[PDB]
Order: structure tokens, then sequence, then C-alpha cells
């Protein structure tokens, strides 16, 4: 039956029984069953009928060929069955507008659940089942002139699922392949991040260069994503054959270009960007399931000239290349040819791994391929009694976690038998390794032992873990574990230097994590201090011992086991301190007013709040007091109710909020805010930030408030709530009724001074003047208090 046939092929490539795999893009208009609109035949020179056994995958690509052509019986009832004897299938692309609402069967849907559902099905019906072939290709492009929307792309991601539930390997239909191609990154492409797990292949096309010296740039960086969400096996690269009459955009010469000297250059993959694409390989994963072509019925056309590539669509320059011509598929085959006979496909054998039960698990975790070997970058667990040997564990170099899981068998573990990356602190599990005779991990840079079950290594006859970073000191638990090991060891023999090595650490230095004093003090004796160097200092071991100072290392090079000194005589404190670079210190005083510095001078009793910070978090947080201290201030006027102003009513309001993200102005020179802190407390300074210090607009000191005064009703026993709107306006604008408390001569950025312990529940701040001829602005106003 040919729906066997077809289901067995797409079994047969979806468990990689092929190799590499080559696939190429049919342009349906050139078919020569294909007829337009308006009935003609469109191209009489190619068939897809003549598409080689080495096209593994041939993608149908629709346009230009109308609905009731000849072309889709003659795929369904004829093309079909030649392409599958020789061990091809066919897969139809659509575009992703006909899942997201803008094209074909997507306009007759609603967005809702039951309705994206039944679109799907009527997608696989109308271009899968209607159409005879092998699977489905969604076509995903970057839209430059009307972007997709959120919503749009929200639709197509729902039905694309809805889709993979009825075709593909999570779908009822295992028969049908269900593939993806795109131009766009991971960080760019949310269809690819939800729908990434349901996706036989990624088709990525790569057209043209892309970027740097091999001009790969843009696809080593990109697979350096797609990694994280399919396998390498999974991930196939593009290039374009040269399609005629293509204009400016359309020119990518990923073959080579015509020869008037030679009519064959075209057939000749040396130099071209398809040979590159062929033999390129990722670095991290695995090797990758192939390459593929655009325009495959343009096979063996050489590409027009450089000369030619400023042509346009008003602007022709026409070339003999531009012609149609029968092609053979001479570059196609020469490709495939190439892929299959790159020696990195074959398959892991006993020359690379001899023991059988290692072999089968690796295979079985990172690929079939001696290429897979040295690319993998992900966990290996191996398990059983059955492996013997652990001979080619030292080829997977980028392997990221090694787990070995009751190993009973396994009697050696050295250096040389592991992974180049536990030198740089991949992680090593062992469990249950009741055979281990020897367990060298000497210069693997190994910072702790965590991980390795010391417990059971109940047969060990000599180790060495010289030469690393480990912490020995007496509270690490690094110290137990070397114990344990060393116990194994004299069970079976006089404990000797070689048969115990563990001498020459050098362990990292690190950050503490947390520093002792939450209340620092200071004498009041006329001198300048230093907050980093009196509380936030030191460097701490992987295992949490802290060192204080060079004279706390060099008791810590003094570490001795058993006599024994396990620290390398050359370490030096340089190399292993934190050199504390960026940090910085926030105070705030009892002002509330704040500045940037580690230094301070106790010339009189105050109270600061600090906060360190490494120039990026906020590492500690601690209070300092100078002498007896002081209490700290509130803002008094935070939240303070404005009752009046020359200006706005809730521009004025926002500069009693927490923020410097404001401006209050008036058209004009001068103008007032009056305000009521509500209750009645005492005043002791205030704070004005302005117009430079604006958080949402880089504004100028120009801007800024130049004269001002603060002031205090005068008046006490006046209700101003029994006066009406306008008359009580105009009481608070006459400055007869206002007594100054504080003025402010300078335009400075931030101005502070005290007020003769000012107790008013109303006030007014009034701009005098300003510090150029534009209107000055401020951001914010504190009155300073207790209560
Ligand atoms: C995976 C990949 O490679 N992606 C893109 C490639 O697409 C792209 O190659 C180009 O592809 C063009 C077609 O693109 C289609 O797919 C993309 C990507 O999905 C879409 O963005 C695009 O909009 C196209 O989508 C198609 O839309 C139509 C309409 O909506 C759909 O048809 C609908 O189908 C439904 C369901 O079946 C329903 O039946 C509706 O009724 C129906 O309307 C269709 O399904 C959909 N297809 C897909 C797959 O989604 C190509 O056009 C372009 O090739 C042209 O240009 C090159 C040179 O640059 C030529 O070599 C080539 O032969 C072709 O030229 C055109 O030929 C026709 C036939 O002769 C000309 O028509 C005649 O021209 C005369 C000229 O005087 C008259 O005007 C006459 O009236 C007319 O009949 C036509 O003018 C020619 N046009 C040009 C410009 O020359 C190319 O292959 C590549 C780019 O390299 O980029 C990849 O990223
Ligand atoms: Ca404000």
């Amino acid at each position: 039956t040919d729906q066997q046939v077809g289901a067995k092929l797409v079994q047969e490539i979806r468990e990689g029984k092929r190799g590499p795999l080559y696939a190429g893009y049919f342009r349906t208009w050139h078919d020569r069953a294909s007829t337009g609109i308006d009935g003609k035949q469109q191209h009489p020179e190619n068939t897809m009928a003549e598409v080689p056994k080495e096209v593994d995958i041939l993608f149908v690509f629709h346009d230009h060929t109308a609905s009731d052509s000849p072309f889709w019986s003659e795929l369904k009832d004829s093309y079909v069955h030649k392409l599958h004897q020789q061990g091809t299938a066919l897969v139809q692309t659509i575009g992703v507008n006909e899942l997201n609402g803008r094209t074909g069967l997507s306009k007759d849907y609603p967005d809702t659940p039951e309705g994206n559902k039944a679109l799907a099905a009527a997608i696989v019906k109308a271009f899968v089942t209607d159409r005879g072939v092998d699977g489905l290709d969604i076509d995903i492009e970057h839209e430059f002139t009307n972007k997709r929307t959120p919503e749009e792309d929200a639709r197509a991601l729902n039905v694309f699922k809805e889709i993979a539930q009825l075709i593909g390997k999570n779908g009822s239909d295992k028969s049908k392949l269900l593939i993806m191609d795109t131009t766009l990154s991971v960080e760019n492409n949310p269809i690819f991040k939800g729908i990434a797990e349901d996706l036989d292949y990624l088709l990525r096309q790569y057209y043209g260069s892309q970027g740097g010296e091999a001009e790969v740039d843009t696809i080593n960086s990109d697979w350096n994503q797609y990694q994280n969400y399919i396998d390498a096996s999974q991930f196939m690269i593009g290039f374009s054959f040269f399609e005629e009459s293509a204009s400016k955009g359309n020119l990518w010469f990923d073959v080579n270009e015509y020869d008037p000297n030679n009519p064959e250059k075209g057939k000749d993959i040396e130099g071209t960007r398809a040979k590159k694409y062929a033999e390129w390989q990722p670095s991290t994963g695995g090797l990758k399931a192939g390459i593929f072509s655009y325009a495959i019925d343009r096979d063996g056309v050489a590409h027009v000239p450089s000369t030619y590539k400023n042509r346009t669509s008003t602007n022709l320059q026409r070339h003999e290349v531009d012609n149609i011509s029968h092609t053979d598929y001479t570059v196609s085959r020469k490709l495939k040819t190439l892929m299959t006979e790159d020696k990195r496909y074959d398959v892991i054998d006993q020359k690379d791994i001899p023991d059988p039960a290692l072999r089968e698990q690796i295979i079985q975790q990172v690929g079939q391929y001696k290429g897979d070997l040295e690319r993998y970058n992900k966990t290996l667990v191996l398990t059983g009694d059955k492996i013997q040997n652990l001979k080619g564990l030292e080829k997977l170099s980028k392997l990221q976690k090694l787990e070995l899981r009751q190993l009973s068998n396994v009697k050696e573990i050295t250096p040389e038998l592991l992974p180049e990356s536990m030198k740089k602190d991949a992680e090593l599990v062992m469990v249950g390794m009741t055979g281990l005779e020897k367990l060298n991990l000497s210069g693997l840079n190994r910072q702790t032992l965590d991980g390795i079950d010391v417990n059971s290594i109940t047969h060990l006859t000599s180790f060495d873990i010289s030469h690393n970073s480990l912490d020995l000191s007496e509270k690490s638990e690094d110290r137990k574990l070397l114990m344990t090991l060393m116990e194994q060891v004299s069970n079976h023999q006089k404990i000797t230097v070689k048969n115990t090595a563990f001498e020459n650490q050098k362990p990292k230095g690190y950050y503490p994590q947390t520093y002792d004093t939450k209340e620092g003090h200071y004498d009041v004796d006329n001198a300048e201090h230093d907050i980093l160097t009196d509380f936030v200092f030191g460097t701490v071991t992987k295992r949490n011992t802290f060192i204080g100072d060079e004279e706390a290392f060099a008791i810590y090079k003094e570490g001795a086991v058993d006599g024994r000194q396990y620290v390398s005589k050359d370490y030096t404190y340089e190399a292993f301190r934190k050199d504390y670079k960026g940090y910085k210190v926030h105070l705030t005083a009892s002002n509330l007013g704040e500045t940037v510095t580690s230094k301070v001078t106790a010339t009189t009793d105050e109270t600061y709040l600090v906060d360190v910070s490494d120039g990026e978090k906020v590492v500690h947080h601690m209070k300092l007091n100078i002498g007896s201290g002081a209490i700290m201030m509130e803002n008094l006027a935070k939240g303070a109710k404005v009752i009046g102003t020359s200006g706005d009513f809730e521009q004025a309001k926002k500069i009693f909020d927490g923020e410097k993200s404001d401006r209050f102005f008036t058209w004009g020179q001068t103008n007032w805010i009056a305000f009521d802190l509500g209750e009645i407390n005492l005043a002791k300074e205030w704070r004005l930030f302005n117009a430079e210090t604006n958080t949402e607009i880089k504004t100028d000191s120009s801007l800024n408030v130049a004269k001002g005064r603060l002031q205090i009703l005068k008046d006490t026993t006046i209700d101003l709530e029994k006066m009406d709107i306008k008359n009580r306006k105009e009481y608070l604008s006459n400055d007869e009724n206002w007594t100054d408390v504080a003025q402010m001569d300078d335009a400075k950025a931030i101005f502070n001074s005290k007020l003769s312990n000012v107790l008013s529940r109303y006030w007014r701040f009034c701009v005098d003047g300003g510090a150029s001829s534009y209107y000055p602005q401020y951001t914010e106003l504190q009155i300073l208090g207790q209560r």
C-alpha cells in the first residue's frame, strides 16, 4: 500500500536511519504539470518525478499554481508513488499566515479553543490528507511590512500545537512529519519556543553570507540558543540556488558564478557557500541533521555575475542564466555524497569505546556518530555492574555532568579517562562505587569533593586528589571526606604519601555571602575611617571558610593533615583574595541626605544607614553610629495635601510623592505651593530637589530654581476650610500671611538647610526666580523632623 510505504519512510527518517539528510524545496510552478489561473502551462522543462534518490525529503513549495491545476492530482496519484519507491518523502509547505487569521482557512474559524482545534484539523485535511503527502512544514519568516501582532503569533502557536496533536511525533498519526522552517533567531521566535518539542526538524534558512571571516557567524551564534530547544540531529541549515530574474534582495551567491569560458561552472561545488554549509557542524550538542536547498529545480544553473547584483524589477539587467533549462540535479547529488562520506558520521565503534556496556549507554545518550562525541555538552548517566572499563569517556570533552551510579565493576578512575571539562568544573557524581581500587583526580582543579560517595568506596587502595583547588581546612566538609578516603586506604595498606596524595591545593577565593556587623560604631576622634576596610572585607573558600586579611591567609597556608601541609607553598594571598573593585558605599545620614563614599570623618555625633553595593546588587546593610549617634529624621512632608498653588493642582501633588520623576513649573519665573502636613510635629531641616534631579527627562541645570522661600502660616488661629475656594486661594497667595523659615539663594541640584525647630501645620514654598530665562522647575520637597 502507498500509505504504508510512506509511513515506513517517515519512521526511518524520524529514527535517524539515513545519516546526513539532504532536502530540497521544489517550486510548484516549475513542474510541467503546473497551470496558472488562465489554465496555461507555466514551465515544461522540469518535473518533481525526476528528483533523485539523494534527496531524502522534497518540500512542495506552492505558488502561482492555480487550484484547479492538473499538478495537484498529478502529485497525488503519480509523483508521491514514484518518489516513495526510491525512498523520498513529500512534505507540504504552508506559511504561518494560514494559522494566524490572515489567510486561507484561518479566516473562516474563530480564535477560540474549539475554533483553533477545528482549524487545525482543516489544515491537516486540506494540506496533508487531500494532497497525498507525508507531512507539513510551517514557514515562519520575518514580516518586514506589517508585523504580526502578539495576538496573531499567540494564535499561530495554539493552532500549531493542535496540529502537532494530530500529526507528528506526538500526534495521533505518527506516519506524518511535522517541520518548521524559519529565518528568525530564538529571541525573535516565540512560536519556535512553544512548538519546538513537537518538531521533527527545524529548517533554518541561511541564504547568502552570515558574517565573519568564514561567513557563518550568525549560524554559530544562533545554534548556541536553538540548542536549548532541539537536538543537533534536528537542525537543518539551508542555502538557495540561483532563481531566474532574481533582483537585489534575492541574490545570495550561494553557488558559483557564470563563466563564459566554462558552461558547467554552475555544477561545480568547489568554493561555494553550499559546500561550506555541507561541511559546517555545530560546536556543541551534536552533528547537524543535514542541509537543504531552496529552488531545487534550478540546481546547476550558474549564478548571475556579481556585476548584475544591483538589478531591480524597474531596472532589469537580463543575463543568459535567467533562461529556464532542464536540470539533472548534479549539485544536489554531489552535496549528499560529500555529507554521507564525511567520516564524522561513522558510527561510534569498539575502537572508540571498547567496553560494550559503556558503548551502549553512550550511544543511547549522546548520539550514534563519532562526531557527536566531542560536541555533546549535557549529562551522561552510567549505571550497572556490566561496565568494566571507562576507556573512551575522555572523548566526551565537553560533557557538563558525569554521573556514575552503582558501577560495581569499575576499578580505576584517572584524569586520562575523564573529559577535559573536568578541569573546568564539570559536575562529577559517583555513587555505589564498591569495586573502585584507584581514584586519581589529580590536576583537575576540583573545588569540592561533593557528590563523591566516599562511604561506598570500600575497596580503595590508593587515591590522589593533589593539585586541585580544595579547602581541606579544619572545618571544611572536604576534610571530612578526605578522612574517610584515608581510612579506606588504611584498611588495605599502610598509608603513604603516594597512595593518599592530597597536597598542593589552591583554593579559590569568593565574596563572603554575608557580613557580621549589623551595627558599627566610631568615636568622635576627628579622623577619617573606611567602611569597607572596617566592616565589609575579606574572602571565603567554596566551603565558606573566612580569611580576613593576609595574616589570616598565612595561618591558612600552614594547615596540615597528619603533619602534611596541603596548601601549595607558592600560592599567594594576591591570587586568593577578592579585590572588591567597583564596590560602592551608599550613606544615608540622620538628615536623610545621601552620599556615595566609603570614607567617613568622625567629627560629630551622627548616624548613617549604610548600603554596600558591588556594582549590581546590595551585598550588605548595616547602621553606623558616630559618638552617641543621632535619631533618624522622617520626611514629614511625605504625601502632604496640596491646599493651594499658583500652578496646576495635580502637578503640585507630585512634589510630595517619593520620586524625582516629575517636575513642577508654571508659565513664568515665580510660583508657590501651599501644603498641609496634616498633623503638627517638629521640623528641623528641609530639602529641595531641583530641576536637574529629574529622573524621567534629562534636565539641564539652567532650568533650576535659583531663589526661593519656605514659609509657615503666620496665624495659627484660622480655619482654612471655613473660607470659600476663591477667598482661600487669595489668602494663600498673600505674602503677609506667611512667615519665612528658610531662604534659598543658590541653584544647587539639591538644597538643604536647617529650621529653628519650626512647629507648623501649614506651609508654603515659593519659587522667586530661576537660574536662567527658562521657567524654573523642581521635582520634590522634603520637610524633615520628628514624630
Ligand atoms: C521557505 C522559503 O524559502 N521562503 C522564502 C521564499 O518564499 C522566497 O522565494 C520566493 O517565493 C515567492 C512566493 O512566496 C510565497 O511564500 C512566502 C513564504 O511563505 C510568502 O511570504 C509569499 O507571500 C508566497 O506565499 C504564497 O501566497 C499565495 C497567495 O497568498 C498562496 O496562494 C494561495 O494558496 C491558498 C491555499 O492553497 C489558496 O489556494 C489561495 O487561493 C492562493 O492565493 C500560496 O499558498 C503561498 N505559498 C506559500 C508556500 O506559503 C515566489 O513568488 C518567488 O518567486 C518569484 O520570483 C523569482 C525571482 O525572484 C522567480 O524566479 C519565480 O519564478 C517567481 O516569479 C514569479 O513567477 C510567476 C509565474 O510566471 C509570475 O506570475 C506571472 O507573472 C507575469 C509577469 O509579467 C504576469 O504578472 C502574470 O499575470 C503572472 O501570472 C510572477 O510575476 C513572478 N514574480 C516575480 C517577482 O518574478 C520566490 O521563489 C525566498 C526568496 O529568495 O525567501 C524565502 O525566505
Ligand atoms: Ca516628586
